[PDB]
């Protein structure tokens, strides 16, 4: 693999949940662990798993993995540093200023803005520690952070400014400025740091990765790597038309990726059988060479939320999960069933109405509202600090749902169906100063979350959940889609991945949700309305 060859010291792995960063660290460290070389893998997720996959626990302090001689992890865990951060801003106040108020400033440090910033705190520790790079060779981290968190952090204003809003966290800086820049120089010295881009042979998830490589060369990361995951290898594309459909598809986009990542070094790991548990199965994913679970159809979601003729339905998830898809797919069916049907999107690509809103314009004018709201006064560092905070990803949030409330007035004589929507913790600080009510009621509104088969996606759903339980809303079903289990095909590789879900599909129906629904995996891009309704099955 391009990527694994003569690494710097310090090795980053970005990408969406589950397009396979951890795995792919971890088999990583083994490998270099083997070529002789002091390994420290620092575990980063929300509920780190590594100490499973190497089948022993692993903490908050360095410790050497028994199994893998060379190789020591490390697990730096978000919730607590986010929590921890939280503490220290707060602690202080509490008694002291009305508690409304410090429950206000409390949630202004809640939201995955500031888990962002704490994170950042933590890997600038690690990247400012000289002595470890006296003890290891590499230090591999399974997450990396964003180009809005460092440019936020480069900025002037950040050291001298003050002034909906997520730049409270900004208060909680542990450390000294020059330790930030220091880390900000590390990371943008390519012989110190690599940067590997992970992503999925799916047109979608390459758009946003060439984005993502845009935006952290634009900061001065330039030494990135494209590793592309979970490929289909041509052999299983005998003999079954899913299979076929998919190695088509990726093929496609493999020989068609985005201009933006044509330059970049390039691997391609292929997809396992199973969810690698173990040394072996985790070195097989660098390889240069190669029955139904008991869940109602979308139709039967549907048909439920038909009973009442009306209400707002909106659909939720993190990016790409099939919001759109799946908001389509409910407003056809409605739609066909004699309900008078609003449907609104943020993505430009009778009885049925549609509306399109265009994220970027909405974004500006919200922007433009609170720069002149909020910006007076403030010299030009701060005005910078302030756009930058404008340009976190719950900024374009807002906007679209501040649009989307045009209509969502309409939910009472009909169907309004959105596919996207803020989080609890964004819904509460507009809730601060915004129809809340209409949203908490179980009748009226019907929050959607959906997600995937797999473990991280799920994980990402339910914290999705809990936060938006903390805001008064309870999401009124999960939609798991592109399930293989619930698809026909003949393929091996298919069906034991299909199996590899099972798992999964059952913590969703026993653990996250009362009401679940499973979509299958329809191969290519269900872009006509017949694809679309060939998600939802048939009725009863
Ligand atoms: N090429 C692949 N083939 C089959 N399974 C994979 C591949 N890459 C990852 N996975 C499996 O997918 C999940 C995806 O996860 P993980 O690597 O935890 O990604 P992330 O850290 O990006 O969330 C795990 O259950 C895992 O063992
Ligand atoms: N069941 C499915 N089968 C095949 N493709 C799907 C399925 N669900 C979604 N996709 C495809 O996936 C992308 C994922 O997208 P989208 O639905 O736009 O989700 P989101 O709004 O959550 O970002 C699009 O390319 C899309 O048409
Ligand atoms: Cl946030
Ligand atoms: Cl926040
Ligand atoms: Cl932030
Ligand atoms: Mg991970
Ligand atoms: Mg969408």
């Amino acid at each position: 693999m391009q990527f694994l060859q003569n690494i710097p010291p310090y090795l980053f792995f970005t990408g969406k949940g589950g397009v396979g960063k951890t795995s792919i660290s971890c088999a990583t460290a083994i490998r270099l662990a083997e070529q002789g070389k002091r390994v420290l893998l620092v575990s980063t997720d929300p509920a780190s798993n590594v100490g499973q996959v190497f089948s022993q626990t692993i903490g908050n302090t360095i410790q050497a993995i028994a199994s893998v001689p060379g190789l020591s992890a490390l697990e730096i865990d978000p919730q607590a540093a986010a929590q921890q951060y939280r503490a220290r801003i707060v602690d202080p106040i509490k008694g002291v200023l009305p508690d409304d108020v410090v429950s206000s400033i409390n949630e202004q440090l809640s939201g995955a803005c500031t888990t962002e910033i704490a994170a950042f705190d933590e890997f600038t520790g690690l990247l400012t520690d000289a002595s470890l790079l006296t003890r290891f060779d590499h230090i591999i981290f399974d997450t990396a952070p964003t180009g809005h968190t460092i440019r936020l952090l480069q900025l002037p204003g950040a050291w001298s400014s003050f002034i909906a809003s997520c730049l409270g966290p900004m208060a909680g800086l542990e450390k000294q400025r020059e330790q930030y820049a220091y880390a900000v120089e590390a990371l943008s010295d390519p012989k110190r740091t690599r940067l590997v881009l992970v992503a999925r042979l799916q047109k979608s998830t390459l758009q946003e990765v060439a984005r993502t490589h845009l935006e952290l060369a634009a900061i001065g990361l330039k030494n990135q790597y494209l590793v592309i995951n979970g490929v289909l290898p041509k052999t299983e594309a005998a003999n079954d038309t899913l299979a076929a459909a998919i190695w088509e598809r990726e093929q496609e986009a493999l020989a068609n990726l985005p201009a933006d990542l044509a330059g970049l070094p390039t691997d391609t790991l292929f997809l396992q059988p199973v969810n690698m548990v173990g040394v072996s199965a985790l070195s097989r994913l660098l390889s240069t060479q190669p029955q139904r679970p008991d869940i109602p159809s979308l139709s039967a979601l549907v048909d439920d939320i038909a009973r009442n003729e009306h209400g707002l339905i909106m659909l939720m998830g993190k990016g790409g999960v099939g919001k759109t898809t799946m908001a389509a797919a409910i407003a056809v069916r409605l739609a066909d069933m004699g309900f008078d049907v609003h449907l609104t999107t943020s993505d430009p690509a009778n009885n049925l109405q549609v509306s399109r809103i265009d994220p970027h314009e909405e974004t500006e004018r919200y922007r433009q509202h609170v720069l002149e709201t909020k910006g007076k006064e403030l010299d030009e560092a701060g005005k910078r600090l302030l756009e930058e905070d404008l340009r976190s990803p719950c900024t374009e949030e807002i906007a679209v749902f501040q649009a989307f409330s045009r209509v969502i007035r309409e939910a009472g004589k009909r169907f309004v169906v959105m596919d996207t929507a803020p989080t609890g913790h964004t819904l509460l600080l507009l809730d601060a100063t915004t129809p809340m009510m209409l949203l908490q009621d179980p009748e009226r509104t019907k929050v959607l979350l959906v997600t995937l088969p797999e473990t991280t996606p799920v994980l990402e759903a339910a914290n999705l959940q809990a936060d938006l339980e903390r805001a008064g809303i309870h999401p009124w079903g999960w939609i798991i889609n592109n399930s293989l289990s619930i698809a026909d095909t003949r393929s091996p590789l298919l069906r034991m991945r299909a199996q590899q879900e099972l798992p999964q599909i059952e913590s969703v129906k026993r653990q996250h949700a009362s009401r679940v629904a499973l979509v299958p995996v329809l191969a290519s891009e269900p872009t006509g309305i017949d694809k679309l309704k060939q998600l939802a099955g048939h009725h009863h």
